[PDB]
């Protein structure tokens, strides 16, 4: 017996060779991107091979094996229906007439603080999907980039845990929501920020990174880090929206100067730059596909989906979403926390960085705000998403009503 | 073949009967209890069986089939290593030890409230564990009763759901924590109290409870459901702190008298009897095995585990974990679920009602409380718990660093 | 060949004969209620020989064609997948997402002007469908009686015209919306009330039924109308809003005694007379199921879907209609006509007598009004129900985007 | 099998040739036009075939098989009677009627604000009918080009939201009629013009349609929409009618006016240009046949019968049919929506732009105005249309008294 041959006679089907087409949308509909990373060495021996000899797409025994041979263990998993989500096919078709009942969410209003959020189209509305073994599934505007702005805060937040520690990081910053009148009080009665979510929270975990060194490495050094969360696709940033955000946050600049004054920050901060290297992590840019394989990532303990890498300590992961889980979403949180039951992180660009842990990261965009600061489609995305599945926090696996269950077969 | 004596066959070693003991033992390893009520039947035909033959206790393939023929289903999976935790005897000697290194916490003080908080000993400790298939364990002093107190909350919270539905109960009660700045205050700014687990939240919530009827029908409907989430093991009332519960609670009165004066009750409360029932229901005793079956309810999407019974909508268990994850410990909510991550409830005499879904309810008693008002060996236990295992909410169930997760077996 | 041969074999699946429950089953599943009155003989030869043998329960070729007979066109139409919607069940599986999305809507203030509709819960809520040709569906609170109130202003204008015809009836009343400025003049510019939906045109409506006899008999004569729109389901009387009515109506009064003055009525009238006339038929009471069916018989060119009985003239549906998709909804009316293209009729207690011609009939109820005087969840089903299928009044039957079309089958 | 010989041997009649004229009047009489653009490789071939052996008018079965096969579906549609009105030439028939009895109007004025639609006859008189299948006919002066006036309003409304969508444009014009103590009010209580079917609105929807750039390309920008809905058929422009409409509309200038004061375009709009591009559109020609395809495509859905494009949304055709279903008839539309139930747009020049829904697209022309502004010919017959058949919004399909359906065989 071999898996190669095991898995060669489950897609021949009887007959004695493959088509490759055959295979590749046998591939295809797993889910799996025949771009995936994982699968890149059987990629090239095939398109190797139907070099090799370009006469019959067809492969037999052997000439399967040695074309997928070097990542079979992913294959078998992939073609014996192991993967978390094992009838994905179904699943985006339920993502799909989610996404499209969002998309007739007619209100909200389009961020105008600056120039460069004014000029998103209000129809623009994408959402995508990564699970933890990699199936991806997008709609609509998935490939269009955008800021994190305020969906880099977690992002952060869990760097500074991966290199610093819990204990160090919450030092300078707390792990509460503030009471959802204090929406303006810049710290708790520690005299820290209430949590890593809220700007003046953000701004303190923001100096604590990669300390020693100037504003030009940390940005890459950060760079470098969402690079992997990624898979190594699109991490941008838009020099635009930097500058507009350069000089109107006199908020951040209140936050900065009164964090200084408390001591709020390690010896030997400079405030002022702190400010601009926080600016410059907002104005970082994404699309829902590039940002869904950030959010997987940390659905799947810190290793990224498409690679298999160590990107993130599981301490950092988990830290990460139960901070988004409490005071993600704004004044919005808790009562996200309540119905929804997700970690999850929105911006003003219109991103909603959402996580659905041991299964699958997602990023929904879509830039008309509601009054409470979270994309209007998002918010109605993920409100009929664990309406529709058993992903809430505290669904159960096993008596969940009416509800589906992707994880499952029939 | 055939199930029944497939299990014969797997006890008998070969040999050619089964002696009746090692039958139990070989029962008792998987932790049910012989007492178990869906072994009734099976207990039943052993308890004939071993009058018909006061010595010959050894049973043939057929007279094994004789009396495991009703219960076979879940006396299989018992023995087939498919309960949530397979290797049950090693979980808990780590109970155990979790348990004795608890127990060697010095401080705390005992409520001195009331004479009937006091007169408890500062030395008893005791944990239950019930998992979501029925496998139990207690170590120390789980016999002995007490009251919940505010360990209530979440129950009656539960039942009121269960009967009325979460939009309607939320008219009446928020749904997210105060802040550890409100923590003073009767009322959120809709006039209603911030959530069902602070004594406001719980007064209103206690007034939903089965209207129109009389308090001493519906104590008796509040007892017969906290009968069924207990599958029916001890639930009691204690007469003495109910009159030292009303003999002490101008807070209560205060909050009372706030909460009707402002519109707060639905119309036609008797508020001042609306008190004593909520003096009554704080009054209720369990033990720690009693309420760990209760949490086990809660952790099993509503089916006791011990009868699989539908006893609460999965719609009033999600509601109620996830405020028990929010507001639950009192201010120390937000730290506790933050380190911790699981949905618990406090409460003076010193229980903590802890859950984690999908795997088994608990509930740990010790009277000394710290100065937040949770018990001090009960939150020393559940922070070494989960260091312990990944039974954080927000730990990944497939990269989890050095934690143990009992759910797998090697 | 045989029709009743013929739907013999394609339910009897090629098997021995049809257990009599599988017919009945099959039956239901069309949507047709064994209640049907047009199915009646075909029951009473069931249970007939269901009597003849107690046990069988199998039914020949010809103890099949025994039954089914006399209905064989209806029934084989049925089985057929001829009626308007085919597939009712996903259908009404539809129907349900769109009452339990609803049922979430909060708001609404409960009439409160008269004992009678301050008496009704916040929380009922009831749908109920019938096609054009019988199929009946319903959810929530639909069999609950409540009065029509000015829900009786288009039935009673339909009797009018049936009994007078168009041009005598618009000799008293307009036709037109009055126009957001003229939502509280009585008159339009030619001295008579703007249309038969406002107080105005209603009560100069009740004057013209059944001139020259007492109120007694023009009482039975309305409610034998309503008795056959409603295929004889359940139509009542409370004469308790009634007697509250009459004691509370200064703003009728107002408006008799302002037409009376301006000689708006037929030659000896009894105004006064006509006003009690006038409040008794707004006290007539319903259920969402027996009002569901008159909707459906003015769906239906006025036959009664369920007893294939005439009861208005083609005429008098058109009219009707007409008027109930521009004057139908109070002020809301030509924001409602625009998004939602349906002829709907809004009363106080909650109703909304809504008509998807050429399709079904159907009658929500909830108490809660908005400020306008339209129910709350009434108001969000229909934009629901419209936002979800090709039913306004001018969607396409041919191209129609992604909205689904219950009409058809794949 | 297969379909061409399929209607090879429906129309061969069991015969072994078809003669050409045979199969095209057969063709005609369902209504389609040779010149149908979803037609044309066919009688490419048809006449290049009639070059090849010009003498022996007949058809083989593969000879018929090689000119219809590109075409095949919409040809047997046509002959399996499967469009909207089968019976096409009865229909028709009943049009004629109905057109000679409206004729026998003498009454109505004609519009003489502008010497531009005084010089037309009273006694014009023509209507075109276009079935969303495709399917024509025309009786009267139905190639006499005319401009839209009002007619342009439920069409730029709907480029409006076919590129803005409802919300955006609803900002900015509201969607009820006014009612009839005002009409003469510009701005309802929203401070908002009452709907886009009267002047004030209509301006207001001028002045969104392709915002930021030149007034000819405005004028391009819709005149190419205007095209596609008519399936490439006439569609013009009176430059004689826009001088004379600039040079008396000062009640439009007292709109626009008004409507500057009171902060009712978007930011950066020169009104006074709005209302130029505003008076340009109601200058734009058609004729009754290119008219009565724009109708079609509203009739359609948004797709053009006679070419098979997509050219304005679902969401644009459903409300433009809404608001021209209550506000299309000025003052009598109230009684028009009880009385006719069909979605109309009157014209100072006579127009009537009519749409009965999933069947046919129609424009009436005579330029006689009765004392609210429709031409009477035109409200006449669209009584009369009514009157026989039930094409009425809420008409029953199933039960309908003594009325015609000429969907049904
Ligand atoms: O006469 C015609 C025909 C016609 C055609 C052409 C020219 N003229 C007449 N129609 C009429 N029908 N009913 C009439 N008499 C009623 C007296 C009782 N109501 C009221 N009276 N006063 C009121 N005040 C306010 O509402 C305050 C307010 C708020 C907002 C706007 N305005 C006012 S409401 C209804 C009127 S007149
Ligand atoms: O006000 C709002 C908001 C609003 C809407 C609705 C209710 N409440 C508030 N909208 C407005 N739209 N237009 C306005 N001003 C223009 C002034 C120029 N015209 C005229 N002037 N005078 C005129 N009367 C006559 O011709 C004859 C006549 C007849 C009857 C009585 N009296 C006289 S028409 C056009 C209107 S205000």
């Amino acid at each position: 017996p071999s898996l190669e041959d095991l898995l060669f006679y489950t897609i021949a089907e009887g007959q004695e060779k493959i088509p490759v087409h055959k295979f590749i949308t046998a591939l295809k509909s797993t889910g799996l991107r025949t771009s995936d990373p994982r699968l890149k060495e059987c990629m090239d021996m095939l398109r190797l091979t139907l070099q090799t000899t370009s006469d019959g797409v067809m492969l037999d025994k052997d000439l399967f094996k040695k074309c997928v041979q070097s990542n079979i263990v992913l294959l078998t998993q992939a073609f014996r229906r192991k993967f978390v989500i094992p009838d994905f096919m179904s699943f985006t078709s339920h993502i799909d007439e989610l996404y499209e009942s969002a998309k007739k969410q007619s209100g909200g209003k389009v961020a105008d603080y600056i120039p460069q959020l004014a000029k998103f189209s209000p129809d623009l509305w994408g959402v995508s999907v990564c699970t933890a073994d990699g199936q991806r599934h997008s709609t609509g505007d998935t490939k269009v980039p955008f800021c994190l702005q305020s969906c880099v805060k977690p992002l952060k937040y869990a760097i500074a845990v991966n290199d610093l520690g819990t204990e160090y990081v919450h030092r300078y910053v707390g792990k509460e929501p503030s009471g959802l009148r204090f929406n303006k009080l810049f710290l708790n009665e520690d005299d820290k920020p209430h949590n890593p979510m809220v700007n003046a929270g953000a701004i303190v975990v923001t100096s604590l990174i990669k300390q020693g060194v100037n504003n030009a490495e940390k940005f890459d050094y950060v760079m470098q880090f969402l690079n992997k969360m990624a898979g190594n696709e699109y991490v941008g940033f838009s020099n635009a929206t930097f500058q507009s955000e350069r000089e109107s946050g006199d908020r951040n600049f209140a936050i900065g100067y009164y964090l200084k004054e408390k001591k709020c920050f390690p010896e030997g901060t400079d405030m002022v730059g702190i400010l601009d290297f926080y600016f410059q992590l907002c104005s970082i840019e994404v699309t829902c596909e590039s940002a869904s394989v950030m959010a997987a990532t940390l659905a799947n303990g810190g290793f990224c989906p498409i690679t298999g890498e160590r990107v993130l300590s599981p301490e950092a992961v988990r830290n990460t979403l139960s901070l988004m889980h409490s005071c993600g979403m704004y004044d919005f949180s808790g009562q996200f926390a309540f119905h929804v039951g997700l970690p999850a992180k929105s911006g003003v660009a219109g991103g909603i960085l959402l996580v659905v842990p041991n299964v699958m990261g997602m990023m929904c965009w879509s830039p008309p705000l509601d009054k409470m600061g979270n994309s209007v489609k998002g918010i109605h995305f993920c409100h009929d998403l664990v309406s529709l599945c058993n992903f809430h926090n505290y669904d159960n696996l096993r008596h969940f009503a009416k509800k589906l269950d992707p994880r499952r077969e029939g």
